[PDB]
């Protein structure tokens, strides 16, 4: 994928965002910004420039599932890739994410290898 691809990393906890940001850097992606909930995320997304969202599940103000649905229903942002992160693979979460059109899911805690594989799966599928 293009190393200038701009990522938005969304989580209400700084430590989780820092993990993802560092992993993206290791993979060669330095164009990365952070958001602390779904509303903060949409505010950044609608300001423009983003090509990929990595979002947690549970957040105040607007949670990750709601963020995903809002993105998918948006007349402009509908196609934006969104990788959802879930604390544990409760089948209901995984199912809900799939139904709502998530690009992929990853269960935390996750290894660097797992995130890399998940991202590449999405890139390759989308011809990125
Ligand atoms: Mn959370
Ligand atoms: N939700």
């Amino acid at each position: 994928a293009d190393k200038e691809l701009k990522f938005l990393v969304v989580d209400d906890f700084s430590t989780m965002r820092r993990i993802v940001r560092n992993l993206l850097k290791e993979l060669g992606f330095n164009n990365v910004e952070e958001a602390e909930d779904g509303v903060d995320a949409l505010n950044k997304l609608q300001a423009g420039g983003y090509g990929f969202v990595i979002s947690d599940w549970n957040m105040p103000n607007m949670d990750g599932l709601e963020l995903l649905k809002t993105i998918r229903a948006d007349g402009a942002m509908s196609a934006l890739p969104v990788l959802m992160v879930t604390a544990e693979a409760k089948k209901e979460n995984i199912i809900a994410a799939a139904q709502a059109g998530a690009s992929g899911y990853v269960v935390k805690p996750f290894t660097p290898a797992t995130l890399e594989e998940k991202l590449n799966k999405i890139f390759e599928k989308l011809g990125m």
